């Protein structure tokens, strides 16, 4: 087999992904091994589609290759070192040390030049939060384009519900690149220390008005009103990610 051979299994680091050298060129890669599957099919080469476009930019993970072997498929990716922001974040929830404003608003700005860059390729992440944030200057990179579609598809596999704008779970597909933005205020806010997301219910409900969750520690006016129009009701009093990029608080 083509991965047992081109190289040496280091660790699993995802339930499969696992941390791999690559025997001729020495270098450490991330590979996700899953069950080969239509419409399922369709679904998991959109993922290497998307990848094989999105390979230009610094805070996107890097796609190296991909292949099919047994019933698996298989995608080797950049590796990045530093885990999930996801990890991250619940190490700061366990020491009550969070990102910081200055760490926030870098934070923001790498994923939002992803995101930039993403939505300039008239594609659309739709699983924006920061289990696929990964880190590497710490080096925010977007992973998992397991939901990216292109922008005016008339269907749409919905991400995370903790994550996911109303609008997306209405249907409503008018303005899909507005929904990774309300999900990337979303993963700010959790970087920021705040509790665990709801997945329903009436907290839940109360994001999609507006409201940001409560955040254990003082941040500027101008950042928290920033975050706030970001989770906007009306995608469209929501920033692009080029007006996000380019934001004075930023
Ligand atoms: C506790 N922590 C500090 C480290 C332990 C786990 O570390 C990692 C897990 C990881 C990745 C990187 C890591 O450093 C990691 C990467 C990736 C993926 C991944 C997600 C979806 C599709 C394909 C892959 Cl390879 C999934 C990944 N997982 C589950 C990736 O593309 N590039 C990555 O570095
Ligand atoms: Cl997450």
């Amino acid at each position: 087999s083509r991965y047992t051979t081109e190289f040496h299994e280091l660790e699993k680091i995802g339930s499969s992904v696992f941390k791999c050298v690559k025997r001729l060129d020495g270098c450490i890669y991330a590979i996700k091994r899953s069950k080969k599957p239509s419409v399922d099919e369709q679904n998991a080469l959109r993922e290497v589609y998307a990848h094989a476009v999105l390979g230009q930019h610094s805070h996107v993970v890097r796609y190296f290759s991909a292949w099919a072997e047994d019933d698996h498929m298989l995608i080797q990716n950049e590796y990045c070192n530093g885990g999930s922001l996801a990890d991250a974040i619940s190490e700061n929830y366990r020491i009550m040390s969070y990102f910081k404003e200055a760490e926030l608003k870098d934070l923001l700005l790498q994923v939002g030049r992803g995101l930039r860059y993403i939505h300039s390729m008239s594609l659309v992440h739709m699983d924006i939060k920061p289990s696929n944030i990964f880190i590497s200057k710490v080096m925010f990179k977007i992973g998992d384009l397991g939901h990216v579609t292109r922008i005016s598809s008339p269907q749409v596999e919905e991400g995370d519900s903790r994550f996911l704008a109303n609008e997306v779970l209405q249907e409503n597909y008018t303005h899909l690149p507005k929904a990774d933005i309300f999900a990337l205020a979303l993963t700010v806010v959790c970087a920021a220390g705040a509790e665990p997301l709801p997945r329903n219910g009436d907290q839940w409900h109360e994001i999609r008005q507006g409201r940001l969750p409560r955040i254990p520690q003082v941040l500027s006016q101008e950042f928290t009103e920033l975050l706030k129009v970001m989770i906007h009701p009306d995608p469209e009093r929501r920033p692009s990610a080029m007006a996000l990029v380019k934001h004075s608080v930023l």
